[PDB]
């Protein structure tokens, strides 16, 4: 009870770290700031959207909003010769011919809140530095998954866990006060180092305290605690429009936990075990890539982010309960295959739905998120029981590191590859899911 409560709290408090980029690092509509614009808007009395129409460059042919977002007319707005009705009509017959410069004078963001993007100006040529935030976090996970085993091998368990909790709490708080991007990424990285160590430690403790007659149940509980964490994060992000306030409020939960007081070659030597390991690695990679992929996509494209994220998080609960039934009554291999086929098909269909059908797109997104949630429940158990107890620890640690490599790769896909073609990420997610579906059928039941 008491211990189950602090471990579930630690799980719920992990979820804001993993997915916080969706709310701490949203990108609003933006355009080059300039002198004289506000003064001409006062003199003529422009309304906001009207001011945007007269001032900001046009979106251009069938797309190319980049030239509105990252460029401006090289025009002297201070000139009283400009017309109140339309200043650009005083200068060129076609608005395309005017000289375009970059946003050297800074940017204007349409939001009452703030995000790391809006604070550090992670837009245009800098825009990759946003995804680098999630890259640094997943690199933290990757290094920590190696370092924690050596630390726990050479330092006492209870002290190890208390240390990693303290480090996570303090680095999380300090990130809220970080004065520049590089310092922020160093706190992010350090938190990435300790976050997954804390999570897996709590999971180990809770699955040790509860016997196998209830272990599976308590594990699914622990997971639903992560879902509750996503819901709490959604409420906090709704109530707290500023990222710095959100980053404090996210970190203080951890202070309650404080206030409370072999042969790696073995995975590959045998060709059967080698093939099985490669499959399990692929499934882990694909599910991690799909889960972070869809969460980041949603955060990057959804128009009603708080509601879409709430619905999608709530949908994880039915998926967990369905898994809890299915593992016992039906099996694992065909369930995890159909759940990956369902996620892949959902990603495929999301390519063809016109974005105005948001009421349908959210349903397809929910079906996909349920599918991958079931897959994530199934894969943990299959990855565990397919390895003998002697090998289990090494195999889980290694395969769950491919999760983190996928988490390092995914941000560049979702935030950079999408710029080539908006559908492309969903094409990749479709291919990855459908292949993980097919490959799943090769595992023994
Ligand atoms: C990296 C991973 C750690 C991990 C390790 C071993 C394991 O069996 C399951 C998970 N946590 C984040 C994410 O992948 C995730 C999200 C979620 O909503 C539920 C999850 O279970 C996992």
């Amino acid at each position: 009870k008491q211990a189950f409560l602090i471990l579930c709290l630690l799980s719920a408090a992990f979820a804001p770290i993993c997915v916080g980029i969706v709310f701490l690092g949203f990108t609003p509509d933006h355009h080059c700031q300039s002198p004289g614009v506000a003064e001409l808007s006062q003199r003529c009395g422009w309304s906001p959207a009207e001011e945007l129409n007269y001032t900001v460059p046009g979106l251009g042919p069938a797309g190319e909003a980049f030239l509105g977002q990252c460029r401006r007319y090289e025009v002297d707005w201070n000139q009283s010769a400009l017309s109140c009705v339309d200043p650009l009509a005083s200068l060129a017959t076609n608005r395309s011919h005017l000289p375009l410069g970059p946003c050297q004078d800074g940017w204007v963001y349409d939001t009452p809140g703030s995000s790391i993007v809006t604070e550090f100006n992670l837009v245009c040529a800098d825009s990759w530095k946003l995804d680098l935030f999630q890259s640094c976090l997943n690199a933290g996970f990757l290094f920590g998954s190696l370092g924690v085993g050596y630390f726990a091998d050479r330092f006492g368990r209870k002290l190890c866990l208390l240390g990693t909790v303290l480090v996570n709490a303090v680095s999380g708080v300090l990130m809220a006060f970080s004065p520049n991007y590089m310092s922020m990424l160093l706190f992010r990285l350090l938190q990435g180092l300790v976050s997954k160590g804390n999570w897996m430690a709590g999971y180990t403790l809770i699955t040790e305290f509860v016997g196998s007659g209830s272990r599976r149940t308590v594990a699914i509980m622990y997971q639903m605690a992560f879902t509750v964490g996503l819901v709490a994060l959604t409420g906090l992000a709704y109530a707290l429009p500023h990222w710095r306030w959100l980053q404090l409020a996210v970190s203080l939960p951890t202070f309650l936990f404080l206030l409370y007081y072999p042969s790696f070659a073995d995975l590959f030597r045998t060709p059967r075990l080698r093939k099985r390991t490669f499959i399990l690695m692929y499934l882990w990679f694909t599910d991690s890539v799909l889960y972070q992929g869809l969460i980041l996509h949603m955060g990057a494209t959804s128009g009603n982010l708080y509601l879409d994220f709430l619905y999608s998080a709530l949908v994880e609960i039915p998926g967990a309960f369905i898994a809890l039934i299915t593992i016992d009554r039906v099996g694992r291999i065909y369930p995890m295959a159909m759940s990956n086929l369902l996620a892949g098909a959902a990603c495929l269909v999301m390519i063809f739905i016109s974005p105005d059908l948001h009421w349908l797109n959210i349903i397809i997104m929910c079906v996909g998120r349920m599918g991958i949630t079931i897959a994530i429940q199934m894969i943990c158990l299959v990855n565990a029981e397919l390895y003998p107890t002697f090998v289990r620890n090494l195999g889980v640690m290694v395969c769950s590191s491919l999760c983190d490599i996928g988490g390092i790769i995914t941000p560049f896909i979702v935030f950079r590859l999408r710029e080539v073609w908006q559908a492309l990420p969903l094409i990749l997610f479709a291919v990855l899911g459908l292949l993980a579906a097919g490959v799943t059928l090769l595992l023994p039941e």
